[PDB]
């Protein structure tokens, strides 16, 4: 199960009929990522963190697979709502909610909410009386209550008429270590037992996301999941457990196709200007501190090269001292691992359009494969 | 001529009928900025760098004042086109242009282009034969040709059938010093004289933008402009001169109104969660490295406080150790100097909506003033 990657040959045919920049998403790779987690982490229901990639066809696919969704705003709920997904398939997992989100949640039957602060309680009580709440704990600044505050928060939520349902945590570092998940599970187990004595019965546990990215998927990743799963089955036999994969689901299912629109050859280091930049899909360099494999298809010897985005900004520099062949205006390059926290942070700065996401499975290139 | 600033009283009335976050733009302040530059820098025609703020009503206002526009993409041309602005009022001042931009330029009668590289010539020659070109010089990495390459570039453009029209430079640091503008003017004067001997007659000079921001406007800023203007009248009596103000035009004409939607009071330092963040108008913290005056309207004693945005991201932190009164959910705060490179870099990340820009002059609060 390889990471999705267009061939030089497919790049060229796509770009003849689709103007660059564009992204190409493989629904089959998304499905493979989903089934892999199902196979090796069966105990955890999936709350897909759609903030990572909200492409409508990806969301429809996941929903038909049985996925639930972690939503952060009215906007995300609205996107899902248009695809026929109900609030019963959502959790409003933004710890601090606004009026619009709360109204959308009530409109679309979202009953599950997360919170970490006493200030969030009355607002949820008024907006969705009797709703199910999970307290977010910090097992380690912006989010999560102190472990030893968790059950008083759930109790206060119960006092205000909400249903104290469970606990969630986030411990994913994108490391292969299971230690941090397993550790969190032991803390959660203790709080679940203490809660029973306080007149609460907790039923759901959410272990968050931030899984390691799949190999350009592999056995070590499968083994980590099996190990998490074994601890879940041991510790929480009768509890509904959930995970919130985001990057994991789509990061490796999408690529970016971008054209060289300018060169500068006067420096020792040649510069190539691409038609997508740091204000577009590469915004993930700014916000996500991420790096994306760049593939140039040139034959010849290569020299350290700079790639810049199309903006009038000086900051729109993508790669420096990158070994690359001599490229010319009109050449297409290919950037992989472009599925997560890239397109979602794109802007209309300078009036540039949002690069569209094209579905591979709907293209002649797919049948040929 | 003060910087635009809503009163506590206007904030409250606005927010009762407009849900936060929203921006409020003062057309009168924009006009005042424009007329100020006209008054003190009469020689320079204005190419408004709309990338800084493309609010339709601001653009309509400027166009009716006689402003021209510096456009960077098809998208920007399209925005202007919908407001009845013609390409005769535009310069396509992105040194590396794409197919869509070039097609929009031909559709909307844009005849003026800037360039800095030999690779850009043939593309412009094919797209807009005979168009007027200005070479961008570096007087100081992404943009600008070496000074001593400038006239060979203009000559090569002439060879390909384009019209060698002039030169532009960018030297604005947002310092009060005129030295850098004046210096550039002497370089330009030398190239204009050399060009005459090479069979070119240059007619237009563009001195770029990056003016100092107007005082929370002032006499020192007026004096700088008068001094630039005096050197323009001396050096370039018969040349059409232009400037590309961006930040200067609107930065001080717009404010952001945002609500406290959550608090965290358990730390020594209280945290306030606002309904606009780093993925929205405060994206200028990321891309523009800028700082925005924050005004809280509270009565009481104040303590170092953190303000965070509404996102599920950890990075959405706006102000730390900021002296602030005790604020509560539902309180509105006010951020000034929010007119430039803020809204333009906002995203739909997490599904959040783009904060809309409301025109002050269309509000009951304006008449009351
Ligand atoms: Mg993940
Ligand atoms: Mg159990
Ligand atoms: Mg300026
Ligand atoms: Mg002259």
């Amino acid at each position: 199960m390889k990471n999705f990657r267009l061939s030089e040959k497919e790049v060229k045919t796509l770009a003849k009929r689709i103007p660059t920049p564009f992204l190409v998403a493989s629904l089959d790779k998304v499905e493979e990522n989903y089934q892999f987690m199902r196979r090796h982490l069966p105990r955890a229901g999936v709350f897909y963190a759609m903030k990572a990639n909200p492409t409508p066809e990806i969301l429809s696919l996941l929903a038909g697979l049985g996925s639930h969704f972690d939503v952060a705003s009215a906007g995300e709920m609205e996107i899902l709502h248009e695809l026929g997904v109900d609030g019963s398939q959502m959790i409003y997992a933004n710890p601090v909610k606004d009026a619009r989100g709360l109204k959308a949640a009530a409109d679309y039957n979202v009953r599950r909410f997360t919170f970490d602060d006493p200030s969030e309680i009355d607002k949820m009580a008024k907006a969705v009386p009797g709703a199910d709440v999970l307290v977010r704990i910090a097992v380690r600044t912006k989010f999560g209550a102190p472990v030893e505050e968790a059950l008083d928060l759930l109790k206060a939520a119960q006092d205000a008429g909400l249903h104290a349902m469970g606990i969630c945590f986030h411990v994913g570092s994108q490391s292969l270590s299971t230690a941090a998940y397993e550790e969190a599970l032991l803390v959660a187990r203790r709080l679940f037992d203490e809660a029973e004595e306080m007149g609460m019965h907790l039923t759901d546990l959410d272990i968050g996301g931030g899984f390691p990215v799949p190999d350009a998927l592999n056995v070590d990743l499968a083994a980590m999941m099996e190990a998490i799963n074994k601890q879940i089955d041991r510790l929480f036999p009768d509890t509904a457990v959930w995970t919130e994969p985001g990057r994991y689901m789509c990061g490796t299912a999408v690529n970016l196709v971008t054209s060289v629109i300018g060169t500068k050859t006067r420096g020792e280091q040649p510069w190539y200007i691409l038609d997508e930049g740091i204000y577009g899909c590469f915004s993930g360099i700014m916000y996500d501190h991420w790096t994306y494999p760049l593939h140039c298809f040139g034959k010849g010897n290569k020299k350290p090269s700079t790639f810049g985005g199309p903006s009038c900004d000086g900051i729109d520099v993508l790669y420096r001292d990158f070994m690359a062949p001599e490229l010319k205006i009109g050449d297409k390059v290919l950037v992989t691992e472009m599925g997560s926290y890239t397109s979602v942070s794109a802007t209309r700065f300078n009036g540039f359009y949002l690069a569209p996401t094209i579905i591979f499975e709907d293209q002649p290139e797919y049948a040929a494969r």
